[PDB]
């Protein structure tokens, strides 16, 4: 899986 | 501001 | 600002 | 198998 942000 | 995770 | 995975 | 992003 991959994820992120802000 | 404050944030993060993963 | 964050990101991750694999 | 491949994955990525951000
Ligand atoms: O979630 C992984 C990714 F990101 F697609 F490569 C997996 F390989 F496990 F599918
Ligand atoms: O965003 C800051 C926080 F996180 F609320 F402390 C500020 F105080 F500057 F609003
Ligand atoms: O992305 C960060 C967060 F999470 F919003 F605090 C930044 F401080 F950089 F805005
Ligand atoms: O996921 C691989 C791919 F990319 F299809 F070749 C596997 F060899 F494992 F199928």
């Amino acid at each position: 899986v991959v994820g992120g942000x802000x």
